[PDB]
């Protein structure tokens, strides 16, 4: 049932994002705020679903300690509305025995992973970068899935943001990032 679940999520909520840096999978949450990777760097305008938006307000999210959460929540200039998503994410880490990744980009249109078992990993130095609030999975290859959104059965988990070649790492979208 995650599968279906994943599939409206991603037709409702989710766009294909160039910065810059590459393209990546953006999800919106409610009003006009979505979510990147940070390593997206989004600057003033970018390009979501090939039409130039500019961005009004981007926010690096970090810890209380100002650790690095992986996160670029950015505010639109659209006039339409997200479907409000925020009961979907959990006020902590969730671990889950199924997972499903779904990915919209160029290089992999509207393709759905199940990566098994996920785990609440915790730290993670990424790219050099101490990075907290990880989850965890089994994960072949890289390249193109940053991101991705992790999803279980009627939970919106975290946004893939990299991996070692071997098992992948999403960083967690808590409820309270979002009010």
């Amino acid at each position: 049932p995650a599968f279906e679940f994943a599939v409206a999520m991603m037709k409702r909520n989710s766009s294909t994002v160039k910065t810059e840096y590459g393209e990546f999978t953006m999800l919106g949450i409610y009003d006009k705020w979505a979510v990147l990777p940070r390593h997206a760097k989004p600057g003033p305008t970018i390009l979501m679903n090939d039409q130039e938006v500019s961005v009004l307000d981007a926010k690096e999210l970090v810890d209380k300690d100002g650790t690095n959460l992986e996160l670029t929540l950015l505010k639109l200039n659209r006039n339409e509305k997200f479907r409000d998503i925020r009961g979907f994410l959990a006020k902590e880490e969730v671990e889950v025995n199924e997972a499903v990744l779904a990915i919209n980009t160029s290089k992999f249109p509207n393709m759905y992973i199940p990566v098994g078992q996920v785990t609440d990993y915790g730290f993670l130095n990424l790219g050099g970068t101490p990075t907290k609030r990880m989850l965890m999975y089994n994960f072949p290859t890289r390249a193109g899935q940053c991101g991705g959104v992790l999803m279980s059965t009627g939970k919106v988990l975290g946004i893939h943001v990299g991996g070692n070649g071997h098992q992948g790492f999403s960083a967690a979208l808590l409820k309270h990032y979002f009010n």
